[PDB]
C-alpha cells in the first residue's frame, strides 16, 4: 500500500496519523474544502469523505461514473467541487449562490452536472485546469485563455466591475497572454494568475496588501505584480487573505495578511510586496499547498514543511499555536511523499500509489 498521512482536526481518529482507507483508493489528488475533500483516485473515480465523520469511509460521487476524471478543484473555505474530465468536460455541484457553478441560474446541486459552456469546444479550446474560490471558479483553457465565474464583489472575476456571473466569461484583461497558472481566494478574495512569460498578475479586493503592489487598493482587471517580474515563476496559491508564489527554482514568496503567522516569515505584521520567504532558501520547494491560515511546502528531496496557525493543530510537531518559520515536519523524510493538501484545520500528505513504487 501507498501511504497517505493526515493531521489536524480530524473527527475518526480517537500527531500525524496513517489513513489506510484512503490509501486503498490509490490517490493522486486531494481537494480540501471547508466540512469535506474529495479524493481523485489511480482509475479516475472521485470519493468523498467529510473531516468531522466518526468513521473514516470515502463514499463514491455518483454521477462521474460515465468518465475518466482527471482533476479536481475545491477551496479550503468553500462549499463547492468542480471535476475536469480527460476529453474536457467540467462538471461542477454543491452550493450555487452567485452562480458559481456555471450553469446560468444559482440553483444548488446535489450531484455533479455538465457545464456546458465548456461542451462540443475544438482542440486548444479545451480546459486543462481548474479552479475554486470561496465563491467562484476559474479555468484555463489549452490555448491559454482564463474564464471565470460565481460571486463578483470586489472585482474577484477580472472582468472590470462587481457583476455576479452564472456562465464562465472570459477573462479579457489576458486575451493574448498564455495564461497557465490561477488561484482564488476567500472573503473578500482576491486571484492570482500566472502567463508563460512567467509574469504574474493579481485582481480583486486589496485589502492587507494581498495584490502585491502595496497599500490596500483592490482593483477589477489583471494588473502586474511588478516585483515578481523578473523571476520565472509557475505557481500560485491562496490562503485566507494572503498569497504564495512559487518559482521555477524553487524558491517561494508570500504576502499578505500576517495574523496567526500565516506568511511564514516570523512575524505578525502584513506584507504589502512579494517577499522572500527565507526559511526555505537552500530548499529546492516542488509545490505548495495553503490551507486558510496555514501551509505546507514539498520539496525536491522529499521534505514537506510547515508553517503558520496551529490552533487546531494542523503542525503536529509543535506544540504552541502557532508555527512562526518554515520547518521541517519529522518523520516524512523517508516516506517519498508526492503530493500535499491543505484543509482548514487540516493537512495530508501522500506517497505514489503507482503498485510498482510499492
Amino acid at each position: 500500500l501507498q501511504e497517505v498521512i493526515g493531521w489536524g482536526l480530524i473527527g475518526w481518529k480517537y500527531g500525524p496519523i496513517q489513513c489506510e482507507g484512503l490509501a486503498n483508493l490509490g490517490v493522486t489528488q486531494i481537494a480540501c474544502a471547508e466540512k469535506r475533500f474529495l479524493i481523485l483516485s489511480r482509475n479516475g473515480r472521485v470519493y468523498t469523505q467529510a473531516y468531522n465523520s466518526d468513521t473514516l469511509a470515502p463514499q463514491l460521487v455518483q454521477g462521474l461514473a460515465s468518465r475518466n476524471i482527471v482533476k479536481i478543484a475545491a477551496h479550503s473555505d468553500g462549499h463547492h467541487y468542480l471535476a475536469l474530465a480527460a476529453t474536457g468536460e467540467v462538471y461542477s455541484w454543491g452550493c450555487g449562490d452567485g452562480g458559481r457553478l456555471g450553469h446560468g441560474d444559482t440553483v444548488p446541486l446535489e450531484e455533479p452536472k455538465v457545464i456546458s459552456a465548456f461542451s462540443g469546444k475544438q482542440a486548444g479550446k479545451h480546459v486543462v485546469h481548474i479552479a475554486c474560490g470561496s465563491t467562484y471558479s476559474a479555468a484555463i483553457t489549452a490555448e491559454g485563455e482564463l474564464y471565470t465565474w460565481g460571486r463578483g464583489n470586489y472585482g474577484r472575476l477580472g472582468h472590470g466591475s462587481s457583476e455576479d456571473e452564472a456562465i464562465p466569461m472570459l477573462v479579457a484583461g489576458l486575451k493574448g497572454l498564455k495564461v497557465i497558472d490561477v488561484a482564488c481566494g476567500s472573503g473578500d478574495a482576491q486571484t492570482l494568475a500566472v502567463t508563460e512569460n512567467g509574469q504574474v498578475w493579481s485582481w480583486g479586493d486589496g485589502d492587507y496588501g494581498k495584490l502585491g503592489r502595496g497599500g490596500s487598493d483592490g482593483c477589477k482587471t489583471p494588473k502586474l505584480i511588478e516585483k515578481l517580474q523578473d523571476l520565472d515563476v509557475v505557481k500560485v496559491r491562496c490562503g485566507s487573505q494572503f498569497s504564495i508564489a512559487l518559482t521555477k527554482d524553487g524558491q517561494v514568496y508570500s504576502w499578505g495578511k500576517g495574523d496567526n503567522q500565516r506568511l511564514g516569515h516570523g512575524t505578525e505584521e502584513h506584507v504589502r510586496y512579494p517577499k522572500l520567504l527565507e526559511g526555505l532558501q537552500g530548499k529546492k520547494v516542488i509545490d505548495v499547498a495553503a490551507g486558510s491560515t496555514h501551509c505546507l511546502a514539498l520539496t525536491e528531496d522529499s521534505e514537506v514543511h510547515s508553517w503558520g496557525s496551529n490552533d487546531q493543530c494542523q503542525h503536529f510537531d509543535t506544540l504552541r499555536v502557532t508555527k512562526p518559520e518554515p520547518a521541517a515536519l519529522p518523520g516524512l523524510d523517508t516516506k517519498h511523499i508526492v503530493g500535499i493538501a491543505c484543509g482548514p484545520a487540516q493537512s495530508f500528505a501522500w506517497s505514489s500509489c503507482s503498485e510498482w513504487s510499492i
